[PDB]
């Protein structure tokens, strides 16, 4: 019905876009490009790089953002988390293995590993496997089986002949990994980078229960040395990356400021045909809870070595948007891909196209019905704004906010109209970069409602978002309908 | 569902009540009683009485209203319109007739009629009938047949032996009555009573098309001599009383300020079984258009000579409310009945009871869906107010209004909450006495919104309409949600 | 919507009509007339008449039915039940009373009563009241108050001056009446009239719980002497006539073959404004249960002394049909009214008119959704027949049935199409005369499906119910769609 | 809701699967394997191979089908259509090109091409391009630009350095290709293979309008020499592969027996972001019309060189099923992939899993509402069967059919129950291998309905599709509900 009206034709994008910043796009020029193509949030994967690499990247993001005064860019720190990685190889050159050979794996991490004895970051490895256990390297590339266990090593038997590099992933199927969700390095990165440099999001890797989220809350509340004793309003985004997280989803979602659905280990703990079911379900639950949800399964793989993607990758992003996703995330397409700019631009257009397939009145009633009544005043105002915008055929919903909460609530009810959030706090604007359909205007002051609305309508007119004679809904416990001069 | 919740039990009335004031309830004491039983509007039927009778009644109504300052009483003038009535009988005593006898009817209205020659107010009577024409008197009591036509009289043959009195109704089936909808007397009554004494409603008898309505509009605009050159805002309520009125209903409804469904001639022009179908349709169309509708078919006939009505009469009122009727009107039950006070009280309780059978969310969506979009700003505001009242579970919807238009728009969407209209103009309050579920607060000034709302909430608290901590929606292009202090 | 399409116009009646047979219409000629006007079922009120009067009436009904071979007439016995009546008056002439006088009431039933000492049928009267209790005669006409209680009498004080006749009703507010629901006379009438003469319905007066229904079931099962040891399939219709019945409705409805909502005492035990609520609720519950429901509050009172009714009475029948009533019943309009034929004809046309206001697809989905799944095979076939008829725009639903059960199930789902029930058993056809929209064809044999359908389509074509080329749904666990030759 | 019930758990597949048969799976043993993994239809892509290659494959398919008598395998011929392919390379070895060099292209198809002068099958190539025209080879691999046009050749300038092989695809963007939709070779393949060997489907490449479909109809009706003068019932499945096909879709869809959504040229004529929008619309229109639709964009690309696919590829299949797709098609994954058997098995499990996300009652009402009424008799029967299956909670819908039309109609309404089609004609069974949720029982005779149903139920019991006491709907204009013995 709505999809067919689009075919007869064969309004800016609402779904936010997160880009992972790596070597391929670390410089100012590239970052500006990424903003122009549609980047809402820049992500720093703390599984990679060092302190100096991260800090430079951060400076570059902010410099690039300064070059784009009509844009707001949020910055996300994605924790390393409880991962197991291999060590450095022979001098620095990659190594292949053949089935049948006996490969040794030492826990002496600071050791150069050859074709016979590689290294491992997990010092509790010997006490975590048994004779016969399977050890997976590079996410199902080097499959092995334990033959011996020593004090600080294991000896495995290479089962299938494959090629792997350095710092590769490692997996222990059916084995409990004795690592914390927030280890010592994660704490250091949270306090001494995210809080210290005033970042906007913490993507918490491998969250498994509400207690993981609460530990992060506690860390934030006990570390205010970088903000004059004032607790950061930095947002916790929990990454569901395994079966435990899926089982405890409700608790995690309820505790967090947002959810990210990511590849992780999930594809090894459940049947692969079931992954899409879990994703769809987690997205719907986030929609009902009004918590932002990020879809991030590295959707455009083919765009690390190709100018444009294949159908399957585009339909994945389209269907993620249609499932109700707030943001989509690019991983190695931008971080270390050959065509970082092409991917974002493609992804952006796909999102916009998928959003034309939405039956907005129907979507609104679905969400409105799913929310138990009575609600708080702010949420009621939000609903009425969306209903009003529909009833007068308004082009914009403008919200004057000091925290972004009303803007998040309007976003929850999925208006067809673009939401313009007006605030005096730049941090609030960056925080809103994960909320669907929210554009932000940062102001010097927010005290004079009339003036704020006037400037917002003038600026929106300049940006081709509204025209003279068009209606806009203004919200600030209060709702009004104004006409664009 | 909603009706069955009520059966297990075996919130003030929203439907407004119109009482016809006559001899039985003309005095101050009686009118005070009628207010206490639930009278919203006092109707003066200008088919009966003289100037002095009407003027005394008008004073009594207004004196009674002063004795009840928390109430607001509207005053309606019901026009004589194009009717044919007989003259005075033998001295002043009633006369019966027997079939077979030849009854004469003269057009000399100033004459005492006997059992052989009666009188008639319609001077064009001879030129309107032919030999064999049927002449009905007292709405199907004296059925006669024309035998001779003279210059200023007709001679008929009494077909059925019945008893009749003075000033009785007269009908000419299948004959065109050459009388205007608004004649000399009607103009006189509108200008020198309704406008002159500042009444609130003109109930316009036998409206047949839009042109009839527009003639009344013209009279109103051309007669501002009693209001300092400012046109009155007196409401035109067109009475649908015949087949023509039904045929042209849409035009009439669109031109009018409201609609009254009355008995009139309709039952003689269409099959009686079709009347309730016409009524249901007319009520639905009024609901959709947002125009007040009055149901008035003399619902409680039995209560002119009995303490209480029978089932059929109560169900009639109940179903009128459930059909969507804004007001119910009592006729001979209050005017010249033996039990006026019992009637009103009964009708009030039935209305309240029928209102407990309503599924309010379902009703809201039915009306909201029937309204073509986009709507104008105030209608959108009204909708949003009703939805917000629901979503926070508010007790009141308060509207600050200078005309009553917003209160009418809110009323259209049928909220479960009582609607409180705050105005500075007492005429606006009186005009709203035909909008369902609206109560009116008259204030000295309406300028300071915060103050207006504070005093409205305090007065509502005093009247036990709201309690501390309860929510109320306040509307004045603008909508907000406040908590009662 | 559907009501307005009808107004633009300003298909046979579905709602069945029950007529009470009394002195005014006891003869063959009158009964034939009643059939022609629309009588489905003839009712014998066993509160009145004697054995000889009842038997003659029965013969007349059956003779009249023989004169109408294309009609099926059901016969209903309405039990006297636990009622209290007054005795015979002075010789035989009616008597009036004045407030203040002390009226005596003896329990010596076989005694002529004057203006000072009347008689009473209830011998336990003295042991049922106390000093100060109120005794009501003729349903709130003679209001009295006990002054003395003797062995076989009471002395009351006339409170209000009114006029009453013989055999008048009597009521004891707030007092327990020690009479059985099925007394000795009721049992006699059930066994020696209803079963003996093979009647179709027993309207059981003043049912108060399921045990009352079960007593009647037991009586039927223990009295097969008039039907060769084969238990009668006579249908029990329980009359809800008081508060107890309303409280225990679910149990009563679940036990019975049908429900009648009647005047009884209800109007004295609950507030009168609540009666319509209870009726609406009981009708809906019967619709959901698929049990036939009869509305019978003496809807056309004014038609005992008038040619035509008033609006309130017509709208009552219209709204009863719209509430979901299967049958409407006339009481004193036919039994002892001046215009028995006029009333039925009016009532019939009203029903037909009200049925045009029904949104059939909407009504179907409402009932279909209210019924818990899974259902039995016969009910599933019934639903599919109704859906099929809609989908092909069929004109008839024909059902071959030996018990009428499938015809009752189709009726439950309220098709717009007339339901034609084909059976070889005349008793089955009469039983179906209380099911909405069911017309019956009685056949010699029912074995050849093809032939039965052919004859039914031919007969229906002759009766102007279907035309050549039109579709009909044929049902007999099996459903087919045939075309009318 | 339905997706989340599946997450808590973390019924056979209904969606049909088309496998393309090539070198990797040509032998009997492989084809048996493909049947066991879930192949419904075997596709022969006549763009590759010769007569003997196709004929051997046809025999192997048919021998493999005999080894699985409980399965039914359909056979599809996919036409070469209007395509442009290069010739053979240097002896037989592939050749790479570097940008800047001038590549020649001759129209002499019978020639061995080097790194300087390649060959081409399109003889009108010189008269189709101009100076500056872009010539694409291997679907955007070798981008060239015309420098010279000769009588039977063109000289181009290699724009981008890429590697290509033999028989590669060739495109002329913005140039009209003067080739018929059904040429000499296509006619030959349709008549002397599809019709001659009695295949079940013609997948018609690059259908652009209704006229193309009607030409294929004409060929079929004019060629009955291999079926004794009886026109084949071979299904025309039009492939939408370009913008023209999309523009004229309605006409094509109405003329065709089914629709295939293929990759084709579409991605070169419209923005890539718009492809999924077109696909969703085309699937919806097919669902509404009741025509089978095949989704086939080479969904599992990664499984030509990998054991299992990535997320995007699985979600693509999952969402195709949820969009309403009747069949999914595998291309190079089975034809010449390294892991054919793993691919099919994965795609099958995804389909089944996606099918558990369906709200079956909701889906039924959506389709039922979209169908304009009235429908024809068999469509009404199909609807009623689906509703009855639901209402009694049946396990199977069994249809006795001579053409398969009723089975297709039932399929259209998407019952949760498996549909069992009973036919005497093996071609009918094979034709139904593209209808979702239909399984087929081939019988010697179909005459005795009772017997047919008995044997169908017994065979279904044997296959564990139904148990004793379970209900099944039987359809053969007629519908009934039976219990499995």
């Amino acid at each position: 019905k709505a999809t067919c009206l689009g075919m007869d034709k064969i309004t800016q994008r609402k779904t936010q876009i997160i880009c992972t910043i790596g070597p391929s796009c670390n410089n100012v020029e590239s970052l500006i490009g990424l903003i122009d193509k549609g980047m809402s949030v820049a992500r720093l994967n703390f599984s990679h790089g060092d302190h100096e690499s991260h800090f430079k990247t951060l400076q570059n993001i902010r410099e690039a953002a300064k070059a784009r005064p009509h844009s707001t860019v949020g910055i996300m720190l994605d924790t390393k988390g409880p991962e197991i990685r291999t060590g450095m190889l022979e001098g620095g050159k990659p190594i292949e293995l053949k089935a049948g050979q006996t490969l040794k794996i030492t826990t002496d991490y600071s050791m150069l590993g050859n074709s016979e004895c590689i290294s491992c970051s997990y010092s509790l490895l010997p006490k975590s496997v048994q004779i016969g256990s399977t050890v997976l390297i590079a996410d199902g590339s080097l499959s092995t089986q334990v033959l011996e266990i020593g004090d600080d090593f294991i000896v495995c038997k290479v089962l299938n002949s494959v090629t792997i590099g350095e710092r590769k992933n490692m997996n222990l199927p059916g084995c409990k990994v004795h690592l914390p969700i927030i280890g010592d390095k994660d704490r250091h990165d949270i306090v001494d980078f995210a809080l210290k440099y005033n970042l906007d999001f913490i993507a918490l890797s491998f969250v498994q229960n509400g207690a993981d989220v609460q530990l992060c809350r506690q860390i934030i509340s006990e570390n205010t040395q970088y903000s004059n004793g004032i607790p950061s309003s930095i947002k916790i985004i929990s990454k569901i990356e395994n079966l435990e997280g899926v089982i405890n989803f409700d608790s995690i979602c309820s505790e967090s400021d947002g959810i990210m659905v990511a590849r992780g280990d999930l594809g090894m703990e459940i049947p692969p045909e079931k992954i899409f079911v879990a994703q769809k379900c987690m997205i719907s639950k986030c929609n009902v809870a009004g918590k932002p949800v990020v879809t991030a399964t590295q959707m455009l793989e083919s765009m690390i070595k190709s100018n444009r993607p294949t159908r399957a990758e585009m339909t994945d992003v389209a269907n993620a948007v249609l499932d109700g996703s707030d943001c989509v995330m690019l991983s190695g397409e931008t971080a270390n891909g050959a065509f970082p700019f092409d991917a974002v631009n493609v992804m952006s257009r796909v999102c916009a196209q998928a959003e034309t397939c939405i039956d907005y009145p129907v979507l609104y009633h679905a969400i409105h019905s799913s929310v138990p009544k009575p609600v708080a005043v702010p949420e009621a105002i939000a609903c009425s704004a969306v209903e009003s915008a529909h009833d007068v055929n308004a082009k914009l919903i403008i919200t004057i906010t000091e925290t972004g909460n009303t803007a998040r609530l309007i976003s929850k009810y999925r208006p067809s109209q673009t939401i313009i959030a007006c605030t005096a706090k730049p941090e609030v604007a960056r925080g809103l970069k994960i909320a669907r359909g929210v554009k932000t205007y940062v102001l010097n002051s927010i005290h004079h409602s009339e003036v704020v609305i006037s400037n917002a309508l003038a600026l929106a007119k300049e940006e081709s978002l509204i025209e003279s004679g068009d209606f806009a809904i203004a919200v600030h416990n209060l709702m009004k309908i104004v006409r664009c001069p």
